[PDB]
């Protein structure tokens, strides 16, 4: 069994910038969900080798977690505040694509996205 190699955090070539909005999503989106008791699962890449998914990465061809954001805002990566919600919504979707409704990981991707939901509600207007 093997894990692909995780998503990246940086790359010259790709276009970048700070902005306030991007602020935001580190130091309140992020650290909000960060320090949940239920983001443990979600603080880095699926390893689907120790925890015996093998056909994880044949249902999930766009994995995304919280390590590889907390990364990418650590390192400027995005653009936009567009990049990085959208980033958060294919992490929770994939949760959802993968396992069944009522299971222990996807109510805790439930309750993550409720806070995200509240935070990014109130997204800054850009500055
Ligand atoms: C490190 C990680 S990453 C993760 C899980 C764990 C443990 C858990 C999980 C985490 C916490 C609790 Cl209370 C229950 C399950 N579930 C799996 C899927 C699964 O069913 O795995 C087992 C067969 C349970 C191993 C899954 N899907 N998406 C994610 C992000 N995860
Ligand atoms: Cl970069």
């Amino acid at each position: 069994s093997m894990n692909p190699p995780p998503p990246e955090t940086s790359n010259p070539n790709k276009p970048k910038r700070q902005t306030n909005q991007l602020q935001y999503l580190l130091r309140v989106v992020l650290k909000t969900l960060w320090k949940h008791q239920f983001a443990w699962p979600f603080q880095q890449p699926v390893d689907a080798v120790k925890l015996n998914l093998p056909d994880y990465y044949k249902i999930i061809k766009t994995p995304m977690d919280m390590g590889t954001i907390k990364k990418r805002l650590e390192n400027n990566y995005y653009w936009n505040a567009q990049e990085c919600i959208q980033d958060f919504n294919t992490m929770f979707t994939n949760c959802y694509i993968y396992n069944k409704p009522g299971d222990d990981i996807v109510l805790m991707a439930e309750a993550l996205e409720k806070l995200f939901l509240q935070k990014i509600n109130e997204l800054p207007t850009e500055e």
